[PDB]
């Protein structure tokens, strides 16, 4: 009761306290055997986390490190296996039952809890984030059974306040994500919850149309840029699970891009979401068309769109902010190996119309790019910033191998930048093997 309070709070601090062990998933996963009882007093921890002290109060660093903990549990609970990277079989009968067990008591739980967590710390971007990583973990059809609709309501009552207050990608898109996992995974509550996200969209499509109109009627403000950018990224973020097409979104996405190229005076978070959200479109176009039987004038017109927005991307990478260049880029190594003569695998033949081969100077650009920005002369945002380049890469990587750029220029670069390896390594390799 309050005696696993003591341990859970302590354990809270030998976690944060300690650099020995730096994964909370790793501290749960490791004391799981031995703490399992323990580690599963969910009541507890909701209880720590929702009650008002009588003494000695949480503060702000050991609530998020306990939610933390606490998705780390109901993770192992749920699935029953250590977490990603400790991994390595067959459940035992108890075993089984037991993670049966565990799911119906999170999901009673945390349908009830939830909710009101996510109440209370509905402005902590890393919590909320945090603790909508845990209905991927429910038992969904209890939300029939127990007669819980109301905490349903409840969640998405919360969920929808989250997504009003925040811009946070990693926020957004743990609410898109969760939408998605209450909608199609039972059909009792997925008319409840589509109505419920649909009503969702349309306030932000209403917002994010006026703010674009205001914008581009409009010396521009800084509210009128503040509304187009907020909105648009709630809507980029869900565009990706998501099929907002029935909104035409493509088309004031690409007058903020047209503009932005025009005049070239567009804030730069505006044109990468602007880009994000219309390629988005695109993908969820292409699958409406793939699954159907599309006509000929279907193709032509989808044909059409997709080269206008090749264009546009291309003229994005002469964009003064290397974000754009970036976004830009990698969309062009996406579009151009998915409209690639691929697209006609699989008796699709239908789809010839569809195919794009990049021209002359477009294949010049991208290899402009990685000349300027894969390979650059010159703490944890370098590691990060690497694994980007690292991307930027792999993808025109695969634009080479199947001779959609030209194979030979590049060839020539990866040369030029791999000059000191071929002309001193042997000497730098033995040299080093002997200190
Ligand atoms: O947060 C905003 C507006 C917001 C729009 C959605 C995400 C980008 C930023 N402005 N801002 C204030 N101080 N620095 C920037």
């Amino acid at each position: 009761m309050s005696p696993n309070g003591n341990l859970i709070r302590m354990l809270v601090l030998f976690f944060l306290e300690s650099e020995l062990h730096e994964h909370a998933a790793y501290l749960v996963d490791s004391l799981w055997e031995s703490s399992q009882e323990l580690l599963k007093d969910w009541e507890c921890m909701t209880e720590l986390l929702l009650e008002e002290p009588v003494e000695e109060a949480m503060s702000d660093r050991q609530e998020s490190a306990l939610i933390e903990l606490m998705v780390c549990t109901i993770r192992q609970a749920a699935e029953a296996h250590p977490p990603v990277g400790r991994g390595t079989r067959v459940l035992t009968a108890k075993e089984r039952k037991t993670q049966i067990d565990d799911r119906n008591k999170l999901t009673e739980h945390f349908i009830i809890t939830l909710p009101m967590l996510l109440s209370k710390y509905s402005a902590d971007a890393e919590k909320v984030a945090n603790l909508l990583q845990i209905p991927q973990y429910f038992d969904l059809e209890i939300y029939s059974t127990g007669r819980m609709e109301k905490h349903l309501d409840a969640l998405l009552k919360q969920i929808k306040f989250v997504v009003e207050k925040h811009v946070e990608s990693d926020v957004l898109e743990a609410c898109s994500k969760t939408y998605s996992i209450l909608c199609s995974e039972e059909y009792t509550i997925q008319n409840r919850v589509d109505i419920a996200r649909s009503q969702l969209i349309d306030e932000f499509v209403d917002r994010f149309n006026h703010s674009v109109e205001d914008l581009l009627q409009e010396e521009a403000d800084d509210d009128d840029i503040y509304n187009v950018l907020s909105t648009l990224k709630r809507l980029t973020s869900f565009h990706n699970a998501h099929d907002l097409t029935k909104w035409d979104l493509f088309g004031n996405c690409y007058r903020l891009l047209k503009t932005g190229i025009e005049h070239g005076a567009m804030p730069e978070q505006i044109v990468v979401q602007a880009l994000q959200c219309s390629h988005y479109s695109i993908l969820w176009q292409l699958v409406k068309i793939t699954d159907g039987s599309p006509s000929k004038e279907d193709l032509l017109v989808l044909r059409k769109t997709v080269k206008s927005f090749l264009a546009v991307c291309q003229q994005c990478l002469s964009n003064v902010n290397t974000p754009v260049k970036e976004q830009a880029f990698m969309l062009l190594c996406d579009l151009l190996m998915i409209f690639s003569h691929q697209l006609m695998t699989g008796g699709r033949e239908g789809l010839q119309p569809l195919v794009f081969n990049p021209d002359t100077g477009l294949q010049s650009e991208l290899l402009s790019f990685v000349m300027d920005h894969v390979f650059i002369d010159q703490e944890a945002n370098k590691i990060e910033a690497l694994h980007k380049r690292r991307n930027l890469l792999a993808a025109f990587s695969k634009l080479i191998i199947y001779d959609i750029v030209d194979m030979h220029a590049a060839a020539d670069i990866f040369k030029h930048y791999m000059k000191y390896y071929n002309d001193y390594g042997d000497i730098i390799k033995e040299t080093l093997s002997k200190t």
